[PDB]
């Protein structure tokens, strides 16, 4: 197993991951080296395919032309997954499109085959004893595992002996309810990896650590005092959200309600909900319908990102804002929702000073609705920081990457190499 940590019958919450010793925040609970991964297509010529070491002057797979590496051997350590879709990606051309979960479950397969014996990843669960909650799969769900297994047979058919039809719902299913998605220090999407003893912690809209990655290495820190007996939980989802969200994403990706103390108290959902203080204060059903309004836009919003122009993406956030402005305080999370959406859409443009000046807003109300440690509040410091030191404002830009550093110091740990690079841009300027 894993030194100081064990796991346990988590009673209504299945199998989970129990402390024996105290850990106070920032210690290293454990380190879990990726059982299957893969780099984001948009993330190649960027980050190495098999170590995910960010880096200008990667070399290029000579074949496909659509692999990086560090040096030949990390060209070479990374073929036996990389073999999975380097002629592929060529013969099939324009054609090769598989979604990334199928990418991750081939290398899954191939890693089985080659080494079907329990790896150092998989110290206190397993890879096969994953929960699929086959089950609890509705008609849209075996749908898209359906779609999955057709792309899988499709693209990966030369190097796989695949199982039936129903081990392959079992497998596609547990990678959805473990998977991984792998972010950057700004959040931004890396890629998609097992981590089986990760895994094993439970959620909790309160949780007593939080996952980080340096490359394809997670590691699992405390941000609150854990104490022996005590059970592990890291976060599923982002807590940003009031608890019915919260609950209709864990309930939809995971298949349960969460009963954690934000849960059951709801504490957070007044400030996260603002009201604007009106002369006529606004009825209890004008609330429901600019929040029933609120999700919908999330939603319309997320499918214009595919074809909408940016400044229509744009368009959606102000007007949206603007509507939402009547009923809703600006800390209010439908509000900020969509200002960090705008926001995303500057740094895209490179409008360095839009993208500053909806940051500027989102930052306050963060840092009162996550928690006490939060890699989505050390991530908006970040940002910010960049902002402010490409803007020339270095000063407020020192001071914003000092924020991030003393979040990141807790989650990343003291010697991250995300940190190295924020002190070497503190002082490089
Ligand atoms: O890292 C992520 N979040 C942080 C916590 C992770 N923890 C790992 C262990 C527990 C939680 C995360 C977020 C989103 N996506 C994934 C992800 C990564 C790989 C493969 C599928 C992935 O999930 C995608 C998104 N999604 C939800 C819809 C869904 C749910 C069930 C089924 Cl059976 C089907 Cl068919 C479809 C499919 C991971
Ligand atoms: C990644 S697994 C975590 C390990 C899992 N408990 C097991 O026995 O394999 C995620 C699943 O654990 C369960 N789970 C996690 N957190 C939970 C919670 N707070 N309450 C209830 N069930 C939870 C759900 O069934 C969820 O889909
Ligand atoms: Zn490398
Ligand atoms: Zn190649
Ligand atoms: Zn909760």
């Amino acid at each position: 197993g894993l030194g100081g940590l064990e796991r346990f019958c988590s009673p209504g919450k299945g199998r989970g991951l129990r402390a024996l010793q105290p850990f106070q925040v920032g210690d290293l609970l454990f380190s879990c080296p990726a059982y299957a991964y893969v780099l984001t297509v948009n993330e190649r010529g960027n980050h190495c395919e098999y170590c995910f070491t960010r880096k200008e002057g990667l070399s290029k797979c000579g074949r496909c032309k659509q692999a990086f590496y560090c040096n030949v051997e990390c060209q070479k350590e990374d073929w036996p997954m990389h073999k999975l879709e380097c002629s592929p990606m060529v013969v099939f051309g324009e054609n090769w499109n598989p979604s990334e979960t199928v990418r991750l479950t081939a290398r899954i397969l191939a890693k089985q085959k080659i080494h079907p014996e329990r790896t150092p990843s998989e110290k206190l669960l397993a890879v096969k004893e994953f929960e699929s909650h086959l089950d609890k799969l509705d008609n849209e769900k075996k749908d898209l595992i359906q779609s999955d297994i057709a792309a899988l047979h499709h693209f990966y058919s030369k190097h796989l002996e695949f199982p039936d039809n129903d081990s392959l719902v079992v497998l596609f299913a547990q990678v959805n309810c473990n998977g991984f998605t792998i972010e950057d220090e700004e959040l931004s999407h890396l890629g998609s990896a097992i981590f089986p003893d990760v895994a094993l912690m439970n959620h909790s809209c309160c949780p007593n650590v939080i996952v980080t990655y340096k490359g394809t290495l997670a590691e699992v820190r405390a941000v609150q005092e854990i104490k022996p007996g005590e059970e592990v939980f890291t976060s599923y989802i982002d807590l940003l959200y009031p608890t019915e969200d919260r609950n209709d994403r864990l309930r939809d990706s995971y298949f349960f309600t969460c009963e954690c103390q934000e849960c059951t108290t709801k504490d957070k959902d007044k400030a996260k909900v603002e009201i604007r203080k009106l002369s006529d204060p606004p009825k209890a059903e004008a609330i429901r319908d600019m929040v029933r309004y609120a999700r919908n836009v999330i939603e319309e919003f997320r499918r214009a990102k595919h074809y909408k122009s940016p400044s229509e993406l744009l368009e959606i956030c102000e007007l949206s804002q603007e509507k939402m402005s009547s009923v809703f305080e600006d800390s209010n999370v439908y509000m900020l929702h969509m200002m960090y959406q705008a926001m995303g859409v500057c740094l895209y443009m490179q409008d360095w000073e839009g993208a500053l000046q909806y940051g500027q807003k989102i930052i306050k109300p963060y840092s009162k609705h996550y928690p006490l440690y939060s890699l989505n509040v050390a991530s908006m410091w970040l940002k910010l920081g960049r902002l402010y030191m490409g803007l020339e404002h270095k000063a407020a830009g020192e001071k914003a990457l000092k924020k991030a550093i003393a979040i990141m110091e807790v989650a990343h740990g003291k010697d991250h190499p995300y940190i190295s690079e924020i002190k070497q841009e503190i002082e490089s300027h």
